């Protein structure tokens, strides 16, 4: 690997965006000349990291995000700006309140005991009209919308673009479809390693806003922004891997998964309403859970379970929705599985049933059904919080606070529902 | 006492409404010719009890409304009007579930221990345009409006036309103010014993949104009905007399209080959470929890706690709000102070203090501080489930079902906060 | 066979969309890299067949749409992008409630007899306003538009295109006509075999709407979609080949037909109600049965009937509408047909007459005429529905539920003629 530098000079890169992913999900980054790229990629970036959502204070040093030169991505569509995914550190060692060092945390431990998670992540999301409205295409109105051809090929030009970029980037993308909300879309690519995942899903994100805003339209991953429209989802693929590049999930077990996979399943599910705070972490998250379907159960290929076995070798969980942080939720993920992998965690048995028909009469627990109960289970959850570190008590703190911001809103509702008291 | 019909003949009444509240406060009423007074007297009018919020089946027989002919008001501002409260009965009983008659039953349990509650209301209000958007008086805008002798002069001919409507009623009105928020009011009357007083207060949210409208204006009982002002309490105040006409609560410990009362106050600390989810009944009432004042604590001539001691033989419970239920409220606090004093309930220290300056450094127990933590917390109180009898868990179930309609609701605060995750 | 990738290669295509047709004739399309499209090809591209119109559950398995490479049709206005028609599989099987699997079964009986059926379609459709609330031109306004010269070459641009691209597809396109309603056309092409006009019977919709919009136009095949104007007819003329190429309908008896050809007919004849749900398969398809022509009849060259006899060695069906499935209307076309060459149907006397002037004093069967009637008539008839498979019972399913939905419907006329009753 040579120096960004050198490669700036190479590739006609005058700017280099160095950034980094906070407890929200919001990039954070600073635009550098490449003349001072070098300087950076030593020594980081520096930002007061109370200003980012870090848990920080102004009395703190600088944070120094430092670069890995690794995550490089000349931006497709201004490739005179080098993108680079940074690890914040503080006080001469990585932040471990910072996303992205927590996930590299989790996965060292899995490294070390030979296993090294790979997902895929389903990341769903809407075209919207730039002030939010509505959706971008007004004749998209029909009741079953999926993969409809009309709307799909209306939106050609801004989906071939954002695919073609990712041919490039070489993430193997492989099919884009209209999904079963009006107005949105889905574009998935190849798994890979998680922390080549993690980057990929926090480049995607700002492309796809990026690129729709020069086609004078926005998209959202919102988990439910609009009130007559289902929502975005974030469902993950997980396998388990050896260096020597086997998969640890394909076995002989049931429907072809080992006895690792459903130990790692039994973390998923004996730690899955401590899981709903971070992979469902906004207020807004919880309508998708109450819409009925908040039980916790798998499996098998069957897309009416929390998690799903599609097939050998593969888990997914269908719990994450489009506000997931890139980092913070394979992470807590993989807390969870590695904790179900060293207590041999029994997931119970698999229902073949239909839960949308058939749900209301299994016995099962259920996921917590608002921010604040989440936030409570995330809490009461000792190993889970143990696996993120430092970052899970930062991010309760952040989510009480929107909890308690979301509250003290004076809605229509109330004054509709109340003024007659 | 004479008939309803006799009554009817000589005072000139062509219409009696019966009338009653159910769960949700809500004023239920049959207008019923004079010529047909005398069958339902005795008989009470039929209302198919699953429309309003009683907790019951289509399938069931109607209910039955009887009239309290003691309860007789004839409208002031429309005298050919009678207007009756009704206990509510269903297969020859009365039925438990109505506010009214879960009151009647916790004060005959009492009145066998020759306890006899007695209770004032403070039923602030705002007076508002029609359509609700604002208050009636542009002018009053002042940073602090407290008694503001111009803006209530403003409102001399509602307020006075109402004041003096209880005048005449006997209820022993003896002030009017304006309260310490633009455009909310105030008028107190003489305490009297605990069904009289909740027949009152039934009787005059109704006359003061009646008579509001007459004047063209609109008043609102909301707790919490603009996002820039205070809200509307309704501060109770406490006493139990013995049948010969002695106050139970006048006593020669601490501020003129007796053992009795301290220990009725000891229901009320040690049920307070449990009690909130009756006396704060709506999503919306939590916003007065949370502006920080939300812990458990007495007391002394101070408007800073939870209750306070205002004089001998006296206490006043600051916990109520507007949406308070007439019936349900009394007879909740009722039966925790029931409890406190036959478990002799100890209420701990009277804190001298202001909570708005020092409350930060006392160790007290919380508030459930949002509608489904209180109705959690009603729920685990026995003592006061029981006390209400069935009418709790009708009222928990209502409760519950709000929320959850409340939180489904898609806000701008979500959007604004969430369409850029 | 030259492979998807290869071609994609040499002809440069960089995206495919594979696509079906699902029951309700929605075209349903998934966009693929040319990266992926090699296995894509071979296993298909996987699909929530709940989420289109093909009566499953989101438990079930996804289906896969495995793409006849036959089909392959490089979209003329966007050549980049390759069209596919695509068969659906579920469970390692032909899902035989997909039209396209439903027609190749009839088909592959009718061949096992050395039967193949050929059809031609006449889709006229209306061009008009993008909004959709008027025809596109407003300057066609006569009263008998049909072949209108002026409204016909004001129209050249868009009618031009489209007809030049079927001349390169190879459809052998021969005339565009200005239809009989202001704003209507038609486009004809030649007749092929069954499964080749269905393709392209679908392509063309697409085509035809696709190309609209470019033009900042707007195409429907509603069936009847302005209330002063008639509708959309899709006539369907048939004849049935041996493999040796012969015109099994081209024989002796009168006007040049066979024995054969009119026990066919008499299929057609037999089966008209219940094929009648099928090829006017909408609420919408039965304004133009009630407009007096809804008996059962033929024919000869005339077209008053239902089915026309226009030269020897062919029968048109003038029942289908705009809406009709491109592969269901053929496939119960042929398994009627089929019957009637089985059973040796006799159709009756040809009526060499105006059934609009002479009509009403026939003696006939008469056709459903709302879309309830015509299923009921759909399932009644089981030797149509046996002979569409579980196409017909999961159509039927849809079609009760799509008029319930209309009938639920609040329509002015309701108000205007019921609000005084
Ligand atoms: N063994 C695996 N481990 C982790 N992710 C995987 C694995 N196999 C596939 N994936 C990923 O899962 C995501 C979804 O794949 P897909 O084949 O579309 O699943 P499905 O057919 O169930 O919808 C993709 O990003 C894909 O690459
Ligand atoms: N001994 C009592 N028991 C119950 N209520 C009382 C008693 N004495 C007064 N009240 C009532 O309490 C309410 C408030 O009285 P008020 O004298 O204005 O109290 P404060 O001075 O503390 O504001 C009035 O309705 C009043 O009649
Ligand atoms: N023998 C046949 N079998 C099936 N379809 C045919 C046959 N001959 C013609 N067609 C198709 O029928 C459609 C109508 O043909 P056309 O010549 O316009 O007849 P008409 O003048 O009666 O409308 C055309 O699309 C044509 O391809």
């Amino acid at each position: 690997m040579t120096d960004l530098a050198s490669i700036a000079r190479e590739k006609g890169i005058e700017f280099f965006l160095i950034s980094f992913t906070d407890l929200l999900g919001v990039q954070r980054a600073k635009l550098v000349p490449a003349r001072a790229i070098a300087d950076m990629a030593v020594n980081g970036a520096g930002f007061a990291g109370f200003a980012a959502w870090l848990d920080m204070s102004p009395a703190d040093a600088d944070i120094l995000a430092i670069p890995d030169p690794e995550s490089l991505i000349q931006l497709p569509w201004k490739p005179s700006v080098g993108w680079l995914a940074a690890d914040v550190h503080f006080e001469g060692r990585p932040f471990p309140k910072a996303p992205r060092v927590a996930l590299k945390s989790v996965l060292a431990r899995a490294a070390g005991k030979d296993m090294h998670l790979k997902h895929g992540v389903e990341c769903e999301f809407f075209l919207i009209q730039p002030d939010g409205s509505a959706i971008s295409d007004p004749a998209d109105t029909q009741a079953k919308p999926c993969y409809d051809q009309d709307a799909l090929m209306r939106r050609f030009d801004v989906i071939a673009e954002i695919c073609s970029y990712m041919v490039d980037l070489g993430w193997g993308p492989y099919q884009n479809d209209h999904e079963d909300a009006n107005g949105q879309f889905e574009m998935n690519w190849d798994y890979a390693d998680a922390l080549v995942t993690a980057d990929r899903h926090a480049f995607f994100k700002f492309m796809v806003k990026s690129v729709a805003e020069r086609h004078g339209l926005r998209a959202t991953f919102m988990p439910k922004p609009f009130a007559h429209l289902t929502g975005n989802g974030c469902h993950t693929h997980l396998s388990m891997w050896t260096a020597a590049g086997d998969n640890l999930f394909e076995g002989d077990g049931e429907l072809g998964l080992s006895p690792t996979a459903y130990a790692f399943l039994g973390g998923l599910i004996g730690h899955a309403k401590g899981l709903t705070a971070v992979v469902n972490p906004t207020v807004n998250s919880y309508k998708r859970l109450n819409a009925s379907p908040n039980t916790i159960t798998y499996g098998g290929n069957n897309r009416t379970h929390m998690v799903r076995i599609p097939d050998a070798g593969r888990l997914e969980l269908r719990l994450p929705d489009g506000a997931a942080n890139p980092y913070l939720m394979p992470a807590a993920i993989l807390a969870a599985g590695l904790d179900g992998i060293e207590t041999q965690a029994d997931p119970g048995q698999r229902l073949d049933i239909d839960m949308y028909v058939e749900g209301h009469s299994v016995e099962a627990e259920q996921l917590p059904l608002n921010l604040l109960d989440a936030v409570r289970a995330l809490e009461a959850d000792e190993v889970l919080a143990g696996g993120l570190g430092a970052a899970a008590a930062a991010f309760a703190k952040f989510k009480r606070a929107e909890w308690a911001d979301y509250k003290s809103q004076l809605t229509e509702w109330e004054r509709r529902t109340t003024l007659d008291c």
